């Protein structure tokens, strides 16, 4: 027993060290000799059945062009990344989406003004790995408002030597999410239209390195990023050539789960900058009858805020709503969402307090379109949605 | 489809918006004119079968002395509460286990010197509900280092006539632990020993309401919550006095077990302040062998960091480690702990390996501890814990 609560104890202190450094963000300075930047970041790749592969990552970025660009304070990156595959596609390849936001320092240039709206990404990379020289190219394109990337890539020359994963990291920070009181930290959009160089060691624990050279730059209206990448002193049935590193996981949202969690981000963002303040948060509640305090309101957001912003940008919401639950409260979450919507709490929706719901967060619907609703939802054919009914809209 | 799409976009919304609104902190606020403090908070008491009652509070502090209190600036304090049973006990009666911390402030008295170490508490209740006359008696202490409390409360008149969960906001908030940067706005402490009268009003949303008043003060070394209670209009089958509120859950950590993750916490807090900082939790890692970096630990901690102080407190650590894992990362983080402990990583943890793993953590165990150790992990006798072994004290 003395034993026992011995391995407890010290088990406990172990683990509580792995949960604190689960992490994975980008470590940001200065590099002022070089008028640029120096990163860190160690990415952790789970091997199929178990374990992870270390990649240690260094990082420098100089700017091409020969004037100011914003030199930061030191900060981070954090990202969170979805790897998937289009089945449709026969060839070598990997459908990628990326949210990217910075934090780590606490409460327009024409460089940043590119990057307000949606831009068109193009990526070439040719790599040469133990000798194994292959290409590929990616396109997509980027939303710095929501920190957002999508991209498709294609190995060109085949089947590709190393797994996609490792190559995650090297196939555009400029498209990171910044939030505005660190605006005077951001080296990438600053270097803009001219753009930066790129360049890492990557070294994968126990097996070899990668060496890289990227071109970031604008061509035309186009942000593209042009790689070199050379791998040296691989294992060749070590993980990177063994191919023994997992893709992705079942347990992951679709591309179009998270598209409908950003429409309803959007019912909140009223005026797309892609936060929810204090201010919009309240409106939409004080529309659908309750009456947060300022504190309240403050308090309910500083929950989910990442980066101390003040506000709930979408890979935040994204978090929040990410976030899987016993299925106790999950049961608990519907039955209060369905008190928001039965207005008079009488036990039916009725199709007037649906279209007084739809209203309420700022959607705008027909009442032909909410009679659709009403008919989707309804099982016993009064017209109204019953709790059961309702349980089955949100399952 | 489209109506489907349109329910999940505005169900995803209101959800949104009960997931940030789940929160019951304290927000407290100065009163100048009564020279002391007033508090609004929002209690959400779980019925049994589904649902919640609302419990409306309403808190006024004033202090019993002439002379100066500290009067704060707007914050909060976040509290976690563990309801239980005295299995030996045959009167009714409630096991309590708090922390509770303060926050919303970014980043010694002789009133806080009362509190450093764990002092004895004693409550008393005298209530009055719908006519219903009762006595609560409580004991127990209080430990601020940890905003800890743990207290036993009996009903002395027999059978309690309202569910006790409903008594437990009435049942010292000069517990709570107040960060080093928030110590200028602890009006609880402040108005000690000489102390303060509480007072509430407590609205159950379609029921009766609680009205409270309370002296908190020291009488000898012991803090006393004297108390008077007076429940009117209440609905002879509601929530309360129909006991349909669901006392606790299944689900929640046990004491010892809290006592545990406590145990392990002082390995980190080897100054025993109630705080990991960055230097702590670096030096725990250099000595397991591990280079973070003062960015890397400044990340690690504030990932954790709720009330943003830069350190970890043990109510953090307990939220960190109370948090249940998938069953498939909580196996990744098992074999990630054995790495730990295997140092050279030949899969197996040697005697040796393991006494070096308990100097490193800053356990003092005798080499005949360690071997007992060894010997609660073995299965096959070969004097050393394999993998599948460490998971049998792991699991
Ligand atoms: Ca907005
Ligand atoms: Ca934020
Ligand atoms: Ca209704
Ligand atoms: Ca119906
Ligand atoms: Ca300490
Ligand atoms: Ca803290
Ligand atoms: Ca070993
Ligand atoms: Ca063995």
């Amino acid at each position: 027993d003395s034993s026992r609560r011995k391995w407890n104890k010290t088990g406990h202190a172990v683990r509580a060290i792995g949960r604190l450094s689960s992490l994975e963000n980008v470590y940001i300075k200065a590099d002022k000799q070089k008028n640029g930047i120096k990163a860190n970041f160690k990415i952790r790749h789970n091997i199929e059945d178990g374990g992870v592969q270390l990649a240690y990552h260094y990082q420098q970025n100089t700017p091409i062009g020969d004037g100011p660009v914003l030199l930061p304070d030191n900060h981070y990156l954090s990202v969170q990344s979805k790897l998937s595959k289009d089945p449709n596609e026969k060839r070598d390849h990997m459908v990628l989406l990326e949210f990217v936001t910075a934090a780590g320092i606490t409460l327009v240039s024409k460089g940043e003004e590119l990057f307000t709206g949606v831009v068109p990404i193009l990526v070439e990379l040719d790599g040469d790995v133990n000798g194994h020289k292959f290409s590929v190219s990616g396109e997509g394109e980027g939303d710095a408002t929501y920190g957002k990337l999508t991209l498709k890539f294609i190995c060109t020359t085949g089947k590709l030597p190393v797994p996609w994963p490792t190559l995650v990291t090297t196939l555009v920070q400029c498209f990171s999410r910044y939030p505005d009181h660190m605006k005077q930290h951001d080296f990438f959009k600053s270097a803009m239209p001219e753009g930066y160089i790129q360049e890492r060691t990557i070294f994968f624990k126990d097996d070899g390195n990668y060496k890289t050279r990227a071109e970031v730059k604008f061509e035309g209206d186009t942000l593209v990023n042009r790689i070199e990448l050379k791998g040296i002193d691989f294992k060749e049935d070590g993980n990177i050539l063994g191919h023994k590193l997992e893709y992705n996981t079942r347990d992951q949202l679709t591309e179009e789960q998270i598209a409908e969690f950003k429409e309803a981000f959007s019912l909140f963002d009223k005026d797309g900058d892609g936060t929810i303040t204090t201010k919009e948060l309240g409106t939409v509640m004080r529309s659908l009858g309750q009456n947060p305090t300022e504190a309240e309101l403050q308090d309910m957001i500083n929950e989910v805020d990442a980066d101390g912003d003040g506000t709930i940008d979408f890979p935040e919401f994204l978090t929040m709503m990410a976030r899987k639950m016993k299925d106790t409260d999950s049961e608990e979450e519907i039955r209060e969402a369905f008190r928001v919507f039965d207005k008079d709490g009488n036990g039916y929706i009725s199709a007037a307090e649906l279209r007084h719901v739809m209203t309420n967060l700022g959607e705008k619907l027909t009442d032909e379109e909410v009679d659709e609703m009403i008919r989707e939802a309804d099982i016993d054919g009064d017209g109204q949605v019953n709790y059961e009914e309702f349980v089955q809209m949100m399952t």
